[PDB]
């Protein structure tokens, strides 16, 4: 059944909630962002309003062919009313078109639900700073103090450093870069820009990039695998057997590949610095795995949490075990303690 947690009060409306049938009660469906765990159940059967951000409407249009007339996109930074309720949407610092939504019930509780997040001080400064919040949906996907990760910036530069080297002294090598969702654009985008060339992948990975409103991106992607050296591919085909066999398709104009995993969080990153990551190699193939992470880093949401001092948190990812919920509670009362509220 649809969980609690996915439930804002005093309103008809869920978060997230696509996958429980009609949820009973429920007047708008939020969609934070286009990853499948939270879209799930979207398609073009869907009768009800669902409520977005223009980038997330137009991926609902064009890949699931939801229908238009059920799309409600709202411009960012903008005070709106839903069925008479007041909202906003934010920029959340994940994926393209993520937001975070602000909610004002009419008895005067204001509840912010992060949607999924990376924490940044630039958050600070936006309509947040203007009113006290009283409840907070928080992602904590990264909620322990073993996460940590170096910025996006920092793990860019060495991506490009990497790339540009190893094409430079091969001018022969090809660079091919995993995917198995929107986000994290930067990595390939950043190589290619470096490189002089294009990012060559299919037609599929091509549809959804064109929705994205990226400035510049018919100058910077293509489908024409060939007149590219930067390579898209699902990220399950990153490995030395799908790398052996798509170096076989490109016909002898490579003889070497080299090829990044950008994971989210790897435990070698509680003793390695990005200076010091190596690759893993057989033969003429190289696989960097790189901590370029679109969630949180533990210092990063404790210092956003410390900033808004909630009188609430309702916690919306590793929840499903009582020795996580019980973890996470404490870190809670810590921050909370700690700085005073
Ligand atoms: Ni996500």
């Amino acid at each position: 059944t649809c969980p609690f947690y996915k439930k804002i009060p005093g309103t008809g409306f869920t978060v997230d909630a696509f996958q429980y049938g009609v949820v009973e009660g429920c007047t708008a469906y939020f969609l934070t962002h286009f990853h499948s765990d939270h879209y799930a159940g979207l398609s073009k059967h869907f009768t009800f309003p669902v409520y977005c951000s223009e980038i997330t409407g137009n991926l609902l249009k064009n890949k699931l062919h939801v229908q238009e007339q059920y799309i409600h996109p709202l411009p960012l930074d903008t005070e709106c009313i839903v069925n008479g309720v007041k909202v906003v949407l934010l920029d959340a610092n994940h994926c393209p078109g993520a937001v975070m939504i602000l909610f004002y019930l009419p008895n005067g509780t204001v509840i912010l639900h992060t949607g999924d997040f990376r924490a940044d001080p630039s958050m600070e400064r936006s309509l947040l700073a203007d009113q006290k919040v009283h409840m907070l949906y928080l992602d904590t996907t990264y909620c322990s103090p073993e996460y940590t990760f170096p910025s996006q910036q920092e793990v860019i530069r060495f991506a490009i450093n990497t790339a540009f080297e190893a094409v430079t002294l091969n001018p022969h090598a090809l660079v091919v870069c995993g995917t198995y969702s929107i986000g994290k654009e930067k990595v390939f985008l950043a190589i290619a820009d470096v490189l002089g060339s294009k990012v060559g992948m299919s037609q599929e990975k091509y549809k959804t990039l064109q929705c994205l409103n990226i400035p510049e991106i018919n100058s910077l992607i293509t489908t024409d695998m060939c007149s590219s050296l930067v390579h898209l591919l699902p990220m399950m085909q990153i490995n030395f057997k799908g790398l052996q066999s798509h170096l076989k398709k490109c016909g002898g104009k490579y003889n070497q590949i080299l090829a990044f995993r950008p994971t989210g969080w790897t435990h070698s990153n509680k003793f390695t610095r990005i200076a010091d990551v190596i690759p893993q190699t057989k033969g003429n193939i190289s696989i960097y795995g790189i901590p370029y992470s679109e969630h949180s880093s533990y210092l990063e949401m404790k210092r956003f949490v410390q900033w808004l001092k909630p009188q609430k948190i309702i916690p919306t990812v590793n929840v499903g075990t009582w020795k996580s919920r019980s973890t996470m509670e404490k870190y809670f009362r810590e921050w909370k303690l700690e700085a005073g509220y």
